[PDB]
Parts: C-alpha cells; structure tokens; sequence
C-alpha cells in the first residue's frame, strides 16, 4: 500500500512516489521514498541511498545532507539549493528491516550477507512497480556512507549474482564507510595526532597509548578475517574500538568532524533532532501512510546484533575486487575532516586493494580536483580506469551536508561525466 509524497510538502515540481513493498513468505516490509530527476526522469540514473549505523534510517541523508526537503525548527520543509536529484531519480530505502520506518514480526538481520539478500529481493520488486526506470536504458546505481562501505560491496555482489536479474547495475558510490578494517585501522593515531589537515587533538601520551594498542588490535583484526569465527571478530570490535576510538571521544570533539566540538551525550548535530520530530508528526506521518506507531532513527537492537555477530570485523573488502574484477566502476569518496571514516585510512585500503590495475593503481599519481560548479579545486584524485579514490576537501563524515555545491560537483560528474574524476 504506497501512497505519494504528492501529499507532503517535499519536493513539488518533479513527481515523488513513497509507500511499502512487501515480502509475504518473509514478512518483511521494506519503506522507500522516490523521487524523480529535477531534470529528465527517463534520461537520468537511477540512485540507491544507503545510510549505516548499523540500523539507521535513510530519510536522514534526505533531509539532511543530500535530499530535496530539509528540516527547520519549524519542522518544515525545506528546499536544497544543491539537491541530490537534481540530475537524476533517487530511491530512499529503509534498511535494514525494523530500520526508521521498514518493519516485520519476526525476522532475523543480525548481518550484512542477509541483508543484501533482502535489499535484491526489494530492488526486484520496486523496478517491478515501476519499470519506468530501466526500458529506457537508466544507469542504475548504488550508493552509501559510513557502514553501508559494508554493505554496499555485499549488496554489489548479491544482486551481480542473479543473472536471472530484473535489472542493471552500473557503479558505487561509497562515502566515508567502514570497508577493509584491517587496513583502515591503523588510520586513526595519525589522523588524531596531527597528520591529515587539523591538528593533533591528543596529547603525544594519549598517541603512543594507540600506538602501543595497536599490534593486538590488528592480530584480532587479522583473526577475524581469516576465522570469521564470533569468537575472534567480536572481542576484535570491542578491542580494537577501545584503544582505538575512545581515546578520541574522551576530548569531545566531534566524531565526523574534527573541527567542530561536541561532548559525550548530547548531539554533535542537534538538527537531526528536528528531523525525528517532522517524520514523527501526525500530518507528516500520514502522507507515506507509513504502518509504523513510532520512528527513530537507529534501532539499538539492530546495532547490537551487528555487534554481536562479528559483522563490523569481516573482510568485505574482498567483495570490492571482485566487482572489480567483474569491470565494475567504483568511487570511494572521503570528507577530509571526519575521525570515524579518515581520509588517511579510506585513502590507503584503496591504495592496497587488489584487483588487475593493482600496479597501475598504485603507479598513478594524485591530482587536485576541480569542482564541477565552483570552479575551486576540492579534492585529491587518484583514478584508474573504473576504480577511482577522491579525498573531498573540507568535508566531514557526510560529504553532502557540510559542501553541498562540491558533493553534487562530484556527484554529477561521476554520474555523468563517464566514471570519472
Ligand atoms: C541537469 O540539469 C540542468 C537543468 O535544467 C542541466 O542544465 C544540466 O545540463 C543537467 N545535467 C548535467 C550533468 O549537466
Ligand atoms: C539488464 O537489463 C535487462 C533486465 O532484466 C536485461 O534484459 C539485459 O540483458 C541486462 N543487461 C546486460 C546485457 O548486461
Ligand atoms: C595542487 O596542484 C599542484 C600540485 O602539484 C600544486 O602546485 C598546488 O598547490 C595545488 N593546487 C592548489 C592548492 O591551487
């Protein structure tokens, strides 16, 4: 039972849909909210949203970093004057299940392999519904921040295996995600004591605790990927989390963004607090026609299974050669002021992924960037053929929140500009 955003204030002009696609035999209700391109609908792609948590709801990358509407005390709407669908129709989906407005009776979701799995079984059943996005001939893609840099490359291959497919995928786009943890791990003493723009937030006694920390950090990493085993890859999260991630928090600082403060407790982003609100109120509520009483962002359960299933420690990062392998253009993208996904650290497990440009990846040197729009350098690239590493300048954990102007800017052109930068 779907209804239009016609409803809602949102984005006018254009033409969004929302609603449930159900899945009977799993009983399994997966929420979205579509929008169609500000421009050509049947020319332009089509976009997957991902946000993490793990658990998270994904209308917050709508009304908050990269969405059309955006949320006022006044808890309303709002135009954004660099949208992300201002060349191309976007899929708001609401993974995993239980996640911000999805829902079920009983299910399971306590990892990442099995939530690809249900993520295809809805990317079948929405193009169903509106097939109006492939006949045409619509570069579809796929992109997410944070843990969804987990997801997404999973998510990659479950769909890539059906051949028996009801439709086509043609690139990623990951932003400041979880990935190859093993590698990005060692990223976070440098980029906190002084190496990555800002400057050192820890006192030089506090580094050397993370450098000391860090050996038994990474054989519990290394455990993990080999074993995939709960007893490895759980005390590696909680280890490794400890040494490595606390120490941060302790200073209050922000944790997607080293510039901006924010003490334990509270919230870094107190805006998002409005958005819970909107989404919660009985007009708003009404539009979707969404079957859920109460709405949060992030399910606490969800997370904790993730946790305790040995999920944040597995070698997804396989998944992204074989993509590879299989011809796939990628783009891992990094706000250059977040702590949680560095920049130093996504840079790197890029630099050391293996695939058949392996050597030619690595030779390739790194150019300064130009934004699209502003006409002002924005990034560092590093690109070979359809695998491509660019480091926003002056971003945080959501590129799209902080430079709006320089996300589309990236954005664009890598949806159009031939999958590259
Ligand atoms: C998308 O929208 C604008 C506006 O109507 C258009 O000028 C632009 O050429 C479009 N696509 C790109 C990537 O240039
Ligand atoms: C994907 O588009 C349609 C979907 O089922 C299919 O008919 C076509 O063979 C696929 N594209 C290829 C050739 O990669
Ligand atoms: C990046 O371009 C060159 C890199 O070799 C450098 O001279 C320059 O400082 C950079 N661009 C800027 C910051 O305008």
């Amino acid at each position: 039972k779907i209804k239009d955003p016609k409803i809602l204030g949102i984005d006018p002009n254009v033409t969004q849909y929302t609603g449930y696609l159900d899945v009977e035999d799993e009983d399994k209700h997966f929420f979205f909210w579509t929008f169609e391109s500000r421009n050509d609908p049947a020319k332009d792609p089509v976009i997957l949203w991902l946000n993490g948590g793990p658990g998270c709801s994904s209308l917050t990358g709508l009304f908050f970093e990269l969405g059309p509407s955006s949320i006022g005390p006044d808890l309303k709407p709002i135009g954004n004057p660099y949208s992300w669908n201002s060349n191309a129709t976007v899929i708001f989906l609401d993974q995993p299940v239980n996640v911000g407005f999805s829902y079920s009776g009983s299910s399971g979701v306590s990892n990442t392999v099995a939530a690809g799995k249900d993520v295809y079984n809805f990317l079948e059943l929405f193009f169903d519904q509106f097939p109006e996005y492939v006949n045409k001939g619509q570069d579809f893609h796929i992109a997410g921040e944070s843990y969804a840099g987990h997801y997404i490359p999973v998510f990659a291959s479950e769909i890539l295996s059906h051949k028996d497919r009801n439709f086509n995928l043609t690139s990623v786009l990951i932003g400041n995600g979880l990935t190859d943890p093993l590698t990005q791990y060692n990223y976070y003493e440098p980029m906190a004591c002084g190496e990555g723009g800002e400057p050192s937030v820890l006192p030089s006694e506090e580094c050397s605790a993370m450098e000391d920390s860090l050996e038994r950090c990474l054989g519990l990493i290394e455990s993990c990927y080999d074993s995939q085993s709960v007893w490895s890859c759980v005390p590696a999260t909680i280890y490794c989390n400890n040494a490595q991630l606390a120490p941060y928090q302790r200073t209050g600082r922000n944790v997607y963004d080293i510039r901006k403060d924010c003490e334990g407790g509270n919230l870094c982003y107190p805006t998002l607090q409005d958005i819970d609100d909107y989404l919660n109120q009985d007009y708003v509520k009404e539009a979707v026609g969404a079957e859920v009483d109460h709405y949060e962002s992030c399910n606490f359960d969800i997370n904790r299974n993730f946790l305790f299933a040995g999920d944040w420690m597995k070698p997804y990062h396989t998944a992204v050669t074989d993509l590879l392998n299989q011809d796939l253009p990628i783009l891992v993208y990094a706000g250059d002021k977040d702590f949680i996904c560095n920049w130093l650290g996504n840079k790197a497990w890029t630099d050391v992924l293996p695939w058949k440009y392996d050597e030619e990846f690595a030779s390739q040197k790194v150019r300064n960037w130009t934004a699209s729009i502003t006409d002002e350098v924005a990034g560092e690239v590093k690109s070979y053929k359809h695998f491509t590493y660019l480091r926003v300048f002056n971003g945080g954990h959501m590129v799209p929140f902080d430079v709006p102007e320089n996300a589309l800017s990236m954005v664009n052109e890598w949806i159009h500009g031939g999958f590259s930068l």
